[PDB]
């Protein structure tokens, strides 16, 4: 039955990954963004020029009004709507139906995207960051509460244009990754918050106080495209990546993610861009592990020539490990055990000389000092 969930995700580059769902009776089909960076389940529920379809509550015999408003602001986009409940299923997910909280979106601002093919969002993080407040049970909490689906899911995001992947609900599909799973503690159940204890670029330690890496917080967010870094860390990383690639020159707007860079088709100089290693807090005392990402992950292809946007960018709200970090890895959100596992994905990037990797164990002293308070 996990084989039924393999490849149940689709998307457009830079516009999220979505899963098919149905809401209401009779079932209404909608494509729903898979977002580990938020905790509300919300769907277009009124006309919008970028929506191909939307939730029609008046047509669902199982719809219930909660008679309460709601709004959710994201780093990109915001919407407001009306809360209610209805029956929900995932056709290429477990064979169950649950009554879930649903925000019916009536107004929105830069949220829906022209031609994205999704019409709602599935916030998979914890109640603590749900709107209007933590009494609004998130979907996955309802799923686990009302069924026997185990309290974990995994995400296999594959890159390139259209992308694809798998959300395995209730377990781990071992045919989707190679080597060992390495786990890092969920520091606190709100976002999927983790602790980064070291950063290396081409094998060179950035040598910053590890608190800077988690300044504010560090989270795993499938709803974000980029690897986002606190200002200070971003500036150090860019300086290092600039130096490694100084054999070529790029407009300063490239490094800000604003303009593309292009090379003759097939001639992209991958070798002059460095690998980045993020070391994560491990499961045992003084132990960490590292995930290594290739330039093929942080140079996102965009439309004769191969063209790319720099997909590492600046944040003032902590580190965000977005889709470019998740792609190529099998990522297990093991809620039952308060940990997130990483392994090399079966849909990994192919460089003839370097490999994306998950490696351990490493010894790292004083890892608790890396958490921001
Ligand atoms: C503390 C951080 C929270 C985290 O941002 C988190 N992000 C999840 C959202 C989900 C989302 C919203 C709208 C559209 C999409 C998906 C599809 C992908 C679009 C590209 C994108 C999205 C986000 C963010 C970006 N980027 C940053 C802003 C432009 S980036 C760096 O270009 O990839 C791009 C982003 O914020 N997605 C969040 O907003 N949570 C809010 C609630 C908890 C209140």
């Amino acid at each position: 039955s996990f084989v039924e969930m393999v490849d149940n995700l689709r998307g457009k580059s830079g516009q999220g990954y979505y899963v098919e769902m149905t809401v209401g009776s009779p079932p209404q089909t909608l494509n729903i963004l898979v977002d580990t960076g938020s905790s509300n389940f919300a769907v277009g529920a009124a006309p919008h020029p970028f929506l191909h379809r939307y939730y029609q509550r008046q047509l669902s015999s199982t719809y219930r009004d909660l008679r309460k408003g709601v709004y959710v602001p994201y780093t990109q986009g915001k919407w407001e709507g009306e809360l209610g409940t209805d029956l929900v299923s995932i056709p290429h997910g477990p064979n169950v139906t649950v009554r879930a909280n649903i925000a019916a979106i009536t107004e929105s601002d830069k949220f829906f995207i022209n031609g994205s093919n999704w019409e709602g969002i599935l916030g998979l993080a914890y109640a603590e960051i749900a709107r209007p407040d933590d009494s609004l049970e998130p979907f996955f909490d309802s799923l686990v509460k009302q069924t026997h689906v185990p309290n974990l899911f995994s995400l296999q995001l594959c890159g390139a244009a259209s992308v694809g992947g798998s959300m395995i609900i209730g377990g781990i599909d071992h045919s989707l990754y190679t080597g060992s799973l390495w786990y890092t503690p969920i520091r606190r159940e709100w976002y999927y918050e983790v602790i980064i204890v070291r950063v290396e670029i081409n094998g060179q330690d950035l040598k910053m106080d590890c608190k800077e890496y988690n300044y504010d917080k560090s989270i795993v967010d499938s709803g974000t495209t980029n690897l986002r870094l606190p200002k200070k860390v971003f500036e150090a990383a860019v300086k290092s990546i600039k130096a490694a690639s100084s054999t070529e020159k790029f407009p300063d707007g490239f490094w800000l993610g604003e303009q593309l860079v292009c090379w003759q088709a097939g001639t992209t100089p991958w070798n002059i861009f460095p690998v980045i290693s993020l070391y994560l807090m491990g499961e045992v005392t003084n132990q960490s592990f590292r995930i290594t990402i290739l330039p093929q992950q942080y140079l996102r292809p965009v439309e004769q020539d191969d063209c790319y946007k720099f997909a590492i960018s600046q944040s003032s709200t902590g580190t965000v490990m977005g889709a470019v970090i998740m792609e190529g890895f099998y990522v297990v959100f093991d809620r039952a055990r308060k940990r997130i596992g990483f392994a090399v994905s079966a849909c990994h990037v192919h460089d003839e000389f370097r490999t994306a990797a998950v490696e351990g164990p490493f010894v790292t002293l004083d890892m608790e000092d890396c958490g921001y308070n």
